[PDB]
């Protein structure tokens, strides 16, 4: 099902829903995958995420061209980290509009990430501004607040039993929650709850750094959280 793409794997996860997995080897933790998503709505085709660098977002972009050869209307990548936003020159050169959380947008330059074009911003109850994510078909976006990163945002299929959680979630065997340099340590158990009861039906959980899981990898991610208060 890990069809090999150059260095990248593609897995089809429903009919119109790839997973899009690509590594950097970095020092002292691996070669680490970074998985995202890539939708077909009719005729067009939306991102999840980019890959970690510009040369392997391109590598995207010329799978979806082989695979699906439809356009890419839209990329929206989930938090201001390089495996979620590394590739972001390449969706511009491609001439792709570009979204993320406000924040996520704020926070780009320091991290050391280019900024989105565009700037989502979300209600009180964490469901993004409609306004502010024009034409996103069967992406629902949630801001289950702050987790991982202060920024972070998740993503549900409308169609599918398909939620994207990120790195916000790991899967239900992980050792630990991985990168807790950003994390906002006293609400990430609620955050990573809020991200399930935003998708209740949804059956197959996609995260950054692991393969699809059940939801017994929310209430693992919350419990590991648990410990961080
Ligand atoms: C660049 C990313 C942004 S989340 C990062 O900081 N990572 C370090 C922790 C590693 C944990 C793992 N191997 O699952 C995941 C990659
Ligand atoms: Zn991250
Ligand atoms: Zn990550």
């Amino acid at each position: 099902g890990d069809q090999r793409f150059g260095d990248l794997v593609f897995r089809q996860l429903a009919p119109n829903v790839w997973q899009h997995t690509s590594y950097l080897d970095m020092p002292g933790f691996g070669a680490v995958a970074s998985n995202g998503l890539i939708v077909r709505d009719g005729g067009r085709v939306l991102v999840v995420d980019t890959a970690w660098t510009d040369d392997q977002t391109a590598q995207i972009l010329n799978w979806i061209k082989q695979e699906i050869n439809l356009p890419v209307a839209l990329a929206v990548v989930t938090h201001a980290h390089q495996d979620k936003m590394g590739g972001m020159d390449a969706l511009h050169a491609a001439g792709i509009a570009t979204y993320a959380n406000a924040l996520s947008n704020q926070l780009a330059p320091q991290e050391g990430m280019v900024a989105a074009q565009h700037s989502l911003t979300f209600a009180a109850n964490g469901w993004v501004e409609p306004a502010t994510a024009p034409n996103f078909g069967p992406l629902k976006v949630f801001y289950p607040g702050p987790g991982h990163t202060s920024d972070n945002i998740t993503v549900g299929i409308d169609g599918t039993d398909i939620a994207f959680g990120g790195c916000l979630i790991k899967d239900s065997k992980a050792k630990s929650l991985g990168n807790l340099g950003d994390a906002d340590t006293e609400h990430y158990a609620a955050s990573a709850r809020a991200f399930g009861a935003a998708f209740p039906k949804a059956s197959m959980i996609v995260m950054s750094h692991s393969a699809p899981d059940s939801r017994a990898a929310i209430t693992h991610t919350a419990r590991m959280a648990d410990k961080l208060r």
